[PDB]
């Protein structure tokens, strides 16, 4: 529905489903195993992954698509910080998937901002 301040929830659930089904999301689908990778927390202050984002959305624990978008962007900025080399296939996967995410989220954000303006 036009001007729906709830539309983002279904739009983000659908977008997360597309990301999970994309091969480029494979490294980012679950929390980094901090026992397997003991220097991860030396580099990364705030781990994030797509299963955490999907679970938080399904629980109703995001107030706005901005809060969801901040967590997704943290998945990609964490990957850049831990895996900074342009040579890494993991760097390439996060670049491709981040660009996909940013192309799809822009209209979710602008629709929300318009709905919120309407609601006020
Ligand atoms: C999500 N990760 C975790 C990881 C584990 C092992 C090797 C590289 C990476 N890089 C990432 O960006």
């Amino acid at each position: 529905m036009s001007y729906d301040i709830q539309a983002w929830k279904k739009q983000c659930e659908e977008l997360l489903n597309l990301i999970f089904q994309c091969e480029d999301s494979e490294p980012f689908r679950q929390p980094v195993d901090l026992l397997e990778y003991p220097d991860y927390r030396d580099i990364i202050d705030t781990p994030m992954d797509f299963a955490t984002v999907r679970e938080t959305l399904e629980a109703g624990n995001y107030e706005s698509p901005m809060e969801l978008c901040k967590d997704v962007r943290l998945i990609f900025s964490n990957s850049k910080a831990y895996t900074p080399s342009k040579r890494s296939r993991i760097y390439s996967m996060s670049l491709r998937l981040s660009a996909f995410f940013e192309e799809h989220i822009s209209s979710v954000l602008s629709d929300y901002k318009s709905a919120l303006r309407f609601h006020k």
